[PDB]
């Protein structure tokens, strides 16, 4: 059978400095949609976003946790990325959004033009800037039986993800993360912050809630034409509710059995359109080993984005 | 009046003599849609399906196991129905395929049109009749438990469905089939004769399947637009493999993993576009009995089709 073409989207945590530099310089089409996006997205937020992603002075390594910043960095690069590969005629069978990435998701299954979509990521950063407190994510590389087995460990916080056997996302205020963090150390467990600075997915978003589902009726939306699996539900989506996007951050996420259920049909190629190629590491994680080259990532902080995307002419579907 | 629409195809089995002959009187979109399509099965045929299907020396309890009519019959019957439910704005949000029924739901869903889906199917009532044995299928209306702790009663047969809690199919040889009846009435276990003449969804069939896959391999399928629930995965469907309508009529069934499926998104209304309102009976047991009024058919022997499409219009 013809291997179906995931196409994959992350949100909050994936994002860095520098991400996607040499599509910026050296692909038009990449180029081009970036620009485009950020005349918008200039507009609402008083500067290039552009700019800010490819500032000279800052590294990888420099966390960009600003939201009003990252939240239409990640769709712009989400975006452009998809165009590139549209342009050569590599199309997805399947998309699948994860967190901020749901909006990207959407935006190329034709619930909505990548234009309104950028607005309401915008909005929404700006909405959550104004009304919550600062918070963190956190992600622990090790057991999620640990939330079973020691839950005094991590009290104040919230579980929002498990990603693969070794690995989850906890999310909570800033000085009860830190508190974690102190603790974890001195029980040898290994974790790792996420370049984000609100506790998303977790109940310290909540008073964002009003004024963005206030937002979200004043737009419509279209129903999916290209199937699309969400880590909201785990599954399949073609009735969407009103609050989607909203859940889309605030929900904790089922990754795992969005792959499973893809999994469940036909052995799919995976493809990342994230930075950092996060959710092609948890997808191999998740597969037999020997699968590993259904999977592979295009922008990763080893700037080899033209290498990747000539990996990912041999996913291309045959003829005949 | 949100709750998502599922129409509900049905497949071999629940064909019977008459279906539909209100709406083939007196509905214009019913009958027109009919008597386009036994114009072109006549070419292919020889003779009319619309006159076998109405023949009057023949009765409802008269089983309509001539493969040659019963196959179209039940697409025929199903997409014309279905033209009636879109005429008065009645769009369904999710459609649902059972055996032969994957046909109809992949006719509505766009995956082919009408014409070409009835040419596959007539095509398949050629092959499987000029290259297979006949068989039986049998409904067993006890508890499925039965086939684990006494599997001595039903040996020399295949399950090919289980409906509910008390309702499955066996499929398998004419004669091996008969044996299991009679060892079934020794036990006071009760059970009902489908009306096919051959031991579909069961390994019978196979000498089939080469001259059926060879006839796909010069079509061509578009992909889904509405969304397509299939009973031969039970999940919703959207890539389909080159064996998938031969898989229609071969692989065992997952009705209840498929109506799991769709209640776990979302609480569903369901409309049977079958005849006999087969599948609307499965789904109420299968769902809380409070339930009952999610679940509506249109096409029964009562012969009730213009009043089960009022009452079906306030779904919408
Ligand atoms: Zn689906």
């Amino acid at each position: 059978m013809n291997e179906p073409l995931v196409f994959m989207f992350s949100g909050q945590g994936s994002q860095y400095y520098h991400m996607g530099k040499e599509l910026f310089k050296e692909n038009t089409v990449f180029r081009q949609s970036m620009l485009e996006m950020d005349a918008i997205a200039a507009r609402r937020i008083g500067t290039s976003i552009v700019e800010e992603i490819y500032h000279p002075g800052k590294r990888v390594s420099d966390p960009f946790d600003s939201i009003l910043f990252s939240h239409p960095a990640i769709f712009m690069i989400e975006y452009s990325l998809y165009k590139v590969l549209e342009d050569r005629g590599i199309y997805p069978d399947y998309v699948l959004g994860s967190s901020l990435g749901e909006f990207a998701a959407a935006a190329v299954s034709g619930v909505s033009d990548a234009e309104d979509m950028l607005d309401c990521i915008l909005e929404q950063a700006i909405i959550i800037q104004n009304s919550c407190d600062k918070g963190k994510m956190l992600a622990i590389l090790d057991k999620p039986q640990l939330l079973n087995d020691h839950p005094q460990l991590f009290g104040n916080s919230e579980l929002i993800s498990i990603n693969y056997d070794s690995h989850f996302v906890i999310s909570g205020e800033e000085d009860h993360i830190r508190k974690i963090m102190e603790d974890l150390k001195e029980k040898q467990i290994l974790c790792q912050l996420l370049p984000v600075s609100y506790a998303f997915h977790s109940s310290l978003i909540d008073p964002a809630e009003s004024a963005y589902a206030e937002f979200l009726r004043s737009k419509s939306f279209q129903k999916p034409s290209i199937p699309i699996v969400s880590s909201l539900t785990g599954s399949c989506l073609h009735v969407m509710d009103e609050n989607f996007f909203w859940n889309a951050v605030r929900k904790p996420m089922m990754f795992r059995e969005a792959i499973r259920y893809l999994e469940s049909q036909h052995t799919c190629k995976f493809i990342d359109l994230g930075p950092s190629g996060t959710l092609a590491a948890f997808v191999k994680q998740l597969i037999p080993g020997d699968s590993a080259d259904r999977c592979c990532s295009i922008i990763t902080p080893f700037h080899q984005e033209l290498k990747n995307l000539n990996t990912v002419e041999y996913f291309r579907t045959p003829e005949r």
